[PDB]
């Protein structure tokens, strides 16, 4: 078995490997690179996603969201406050702000320290979720809105004919802006594009491992626990590496730079921060080996989740059992 110990895999494709995308996740998988549930791909030399980004600042955040922690500095939660709207050229010189600017630090390793220590106690703002893509229509190779779709997959394989659409979106961050412990909708693929500006940290249970991190938050989140059976589909919970530690989870971290991308695979739950301003791009994707994934996630079924249109009919589908409860939920 290939990455029996579930490392996180880096790969440097040719502008050859790099012509097509399903050819390339299935090689990455033929090595293993599934296993640890997140790999890093840095794209051929020849490669970019569009020519410039000098002219992005007056795409608008509609509703960015202040995350505002509770709970110890290595267990919390955290809520998203609406903020009025502003452009992407407003939220840069807000996150270079002496409020929420990166603090000096000696290497990644040292703002990690920063991270974890003193995250709780500030409440930085995040654009997200905004529907859009930065790739030029002209970048053939690994361009997130040009991607085979989720429904198109499930065509392919199970001969049904569904509903729904699966388009990119995109990111602004700032430092300790905070991506809480979850897997993808319907245990889905990602893949993040990290477009420009400062990196972002990951951290990853293996796939495999998955049910290890579920019990542990049951553990550390008792009233979410019983409110909902799937609560980290809610995704406000964090869990520090120390403490994953602490409690024998297997996981894996990296920090992705601007021109890298990260793919997530199915149910490969993931966390991580922003280092300071950056925007990044992603989209979730499906191939043949996801639809076992699809079949068996969980859901949420008490509310707090809502999400896209185009998950009902993989609900509808893939598990036509818990569909009335976990729509009922949906309305
Ligand atoms: O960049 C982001 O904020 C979040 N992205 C992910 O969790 C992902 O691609 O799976
Ligand atoms: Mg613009
Ligand atoms: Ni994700
Ligand atoms: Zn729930």
């Amino acid at each position: 078995a290939q990455n029996p110990n579930c490392n996180i895999m880096i790969f440097h494709p040719t502008k050859e490997e790099f012509n097509d995308f399903d050819k390339y996740i299935a090689y990455m998988e033929s090595q293993g690179a599934h296993r640890a549930g997140l790999a890093k791909i840095i794209p051929p030399k020849e490669w970019k996603a569009r020519e410039t980004y000098d002219n992005i600042s007056e795409i608008l955040i509609a509703t960015p969201l202040q995350q505002v922690a509770s709970g110890r500095a290595g267990v919390f939660t955290q809520y998203h406050k609406k903020k009025k709207a502003m452009t992407v050229g407003e939220y840069r010189h807000l996150a270079n702000s002496k409020k929420y600017q990166t603090p000096p630090h000696q290497n990644f390793e040292d703002l990690e320290r920063k991270y974890w220590k003193n995250r709780i106690y500030n409440s930085p703002i995040y654009g997200a979720d905004i529907s859009g893509s930065l790739f030029d229509e002209n970048t053939k190779q690994w361009n997130l809105g040009h991607l085979g779709t989720i429904q198109d997959l499930l065509e392919k394989e199970c001969g049904v004919v569904i509903e729904g659409v699966n388009t990119p979106y995109l990111y602004f961050g700032m430092w300790k802006t905070t991506f809480a412990w979850h897997t993808e909708d319907m245990d889905l693929y990602s893949i993040n594009y990290l477009h420009l500006g400062e990196p972002k940290t990951w951290y990853v249970v293996p796939p495999e491992h998955g049910q290890r991190l579920e019990r542990l938050a049951r553990e550390l989140f008792p009233g979410s626990s019983r409110g909902c059976g799937a609560f980290l589909r809610h995704k406000v919970a964090l869990i520090s590496p120390t403490v994953l530690k602490e409690n024998g989870i297997p996981f894996n971290r990296i920090t992705q730079e601007a021109g890298e991308f990260m793919v997530t695979f199915p149910y490969g739950y993931h966390a991580g921060f922003n280092h300071g301003f950056n925007c990044a791009e992603a989209i979730n994707f499906a191939t043949p080996r996801w639809i076992d994934y699809g079949k068996m996630a969980s859901q949420c079924s008490c509310g707090e989740a809502r999400v896209t249109f185009s998950m009902d009919a993989f609900v509808r589908i893939l598990q036509p059992e818990r569909y009335d409860l976990w729509k009922r939920g949906q309305d």
